[PDB]
């Protein structure tokens, strides 16, 4: 009974959906283990809608291809740290925001966040979200290889920290598979 | 296969005009006949990829020698990686039968435009006028203050160029029957 939404306080900050982040670095089967998950699953999650202060392209849809802002208002989240993550390129900034993750549980659906390790220690900054962390491992470095392994190597040992709630290690696609979807249907 | 005996067509116009409703309905009718250009990436290929058809994945050292040999019509880096699309990947659809379609903006076209070597054509897609575009966005449920108002004035830019006589055709979309015939007219010319 604390803080219900009311004629009178009408704020729907309660409790939501759980955002699922997922990371591992390239190579190790991550891509084709979420494929099969949106093949077979294909109403239940989404990603979050980017935004931009770049001009609309044709076919673009606001609100579903890019959340489009000016200047100002983009630099003013950047400010107001309502950004997971932001780049700017060509004088164009790009960005996913908090709400943008929550935008996607509104529609009913989960929130896959397909990040990197920095952005798994931006999500862990933000009390807000609540994220659940499921990183995907190689059976081992060695594996790996067919440089930039060190990039590998780094979120291999923030995973030995216990900062992810799963590691599945994909020596096996079928068993990967099904412990991913134990994890996210838990 | 062929040599480069179709010539490319380049297609932009301002942002919200129903371009992309055209084009959706000539590639529902005429499934054979066209296909877009594959950009390169230093990217390494997800696994379920297709060299050829998603990409044309190369190692970081041939595209570096294919900047330094001038093979780009564009190229840059997103994230940790190279992407460009090359000029052989424009000729490849019509080495291949078809005719390439490539659907950009002002800007592409002025970067077209400089490598005369394409031979390309250039089709321009106008809406009746900047009010009635605003009208058209505002009937979308989807668009704010802030995104119509980026392409109004990009419309108008590409408007004034396209003053120039910059383009081969001009087709202005106010009855979409009637556009979609002109753009017919004009690719099969």
């Amino acid at each position: 009974d604390y803080d219900i939404p009311t004629t009178e306080n009408l704020y729907f900050q309660g409790s939501m959906s759980r955002p699922i982040v997922i990371s591992g670095p390239s190579g190790t089967g991550k891509s084709t283990l979420l494929k099969k998950l949106f093949a077979e699953y294909p109403d239940s999650f989404g990603f979050s809608v980017p935004s931009t202060t770049r001009t609309p392209r044709a076919g673009e849809v606001n609100g579903k291809d890019y959340n489009f802002v000016s200047v100002d208002e983009f630099k003013s989240m950047i400010k107001n740290n309502e950004f997971i993550e932001w780049a700017q390129f060509s004088g164009n900034y790009y960005g996913s925001t908090v709400a943008s993750v929550k935008q996607v549980s509104k529609s009913g659906k989960t929130c896959i966040l397909d990040i990197d390790m920095q952005g798994v220690k931006s999500v862990k900054a933000i009390p807000e979200l609540n994220a659940r962390f499921l990183f995907i491992a190689p059976p081992s470095v060695e594996d790996l290889k067919k440089k930039r392994l060190s990039a590998a190597q780094a979120e291999l040992a923030y995973a030995e920290t216990g900062a992810h709630d799963k590691v599945i290690v994909n020596d096996d696609l079928d068993k990967a598979y099904k412990e991913l979807k134990d994890f996210i249907f838990a």
